[PDB]
């Protein structure tokens, strides 16, 4: 009949349906984890593992981000996958180093993505989910963090469909 | 261009897709946090706010779970609400206290709720998210975490179709 209370975190949970592809089509470019260069490529210019085994769960993957905008510099992520089930199509990941742009500024940024098949008898379609949190700390705001966050999804969705050679109209952000 | 590891996580998510009813019904359940007992009543007897305020963020509920077996003693488990956004259906939680059968057992048991409604030219629907982490621990391993997890899970899903006056065959876990 005893707690220990502790501190609140920031976030938000997005879901998109995604129809028109597999599960295994997006998994095949989502959940290559250190080649993320081959996702979010409107953003990433290059990535590479830099510490244990590329997508095996406490590996460390090393990325490069061109110019947030002109006359503005490269910035790097550095960020370590944390939970990885493959076949389960779900995982989790941290930034744990760089001054990647926006990002850099949370307080232990943790993203978890997660896809699921809607029923084959229901006509099928993929349910992405992504999510984030971060600590609360004096120098940020939660919404600034949503502001962070939303726009760089909403760009991997739209680059994820230039990779899987499918319409942009495949993509619909859910009501939450 | 230095990063600092941290210790990975043990988990799993699950999603259903839940006909015949809407995401405000699903809520009226599922996101009255401090009244479990309202939900998962096959497992919870009662269920109250113990710090804070009724479903805001940093809260702590106490609930208390039937008898596993005839002579046992009832269960008591406390959670605290460490993010909670009600007009985005979405919250997550972590065990704080208690000694609730196997849950307990976990060290820093931290849990997802999301709720998304389904395109209304679809069909509609809601898809319900629920995820858990874990920190790997000497007495458990991951597989035991979730058989621990997801049957509770599975039985909330249950009872949450008894509270909504819909036959079970309204959910289907999704990647089954
Ligand atoms: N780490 C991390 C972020 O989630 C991220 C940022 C840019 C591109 C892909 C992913
Ligand atoms: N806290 C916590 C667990 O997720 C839980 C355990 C039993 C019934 C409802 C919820």
């Amino acid at each position: 009949e005893q707690f220990q209370l502790r501190g609140v975190l920031w976030g938000k949970a997005y879901s998109w349906k995604i129809t028109g592809t597999t599960i295994d089509k997006v998994w095949s470019i989502v959940g290559d984890y250190v080649r993320v260069d081959n996702w979010v490529s409107s953003v990433v210019k290059s990535s590479h593992v830099v510490s244990g085994e590329a997508n095996q769960t406490g590996c460390v993957r090393r990325f490069v981000c061109y110019p947030a905008s002109e006359g503005e510099s490269e910035t790097v992520d550095y960020s370590e996958l944390i939970h990885m089930n493959a076949a389960a199509h779900q995982y989790m990941y941290m930034i744990v180093g760089g001054n990647i742009t926006g990002f850099s500024l949370m307080k232990n940024y943790v993203s978890n993505i997660s896809l699921s098949s809607l029923p084959e008898e229901d006509g099928g379609g993929v349910i992405f989910y992504w999510s984030f949190t971060a600590e609360p700390a004096s120098n940020l705001t939660e919404q600034k963090c949503i502001e962070i966050v939303f726009p760089l999804y909403t760009t991997a969705l739209k680059d994820l469909c230039t990779h899987l050679s499918i319409p942009e109209s495949s993509v619909t952000l859910l009501d939450d």
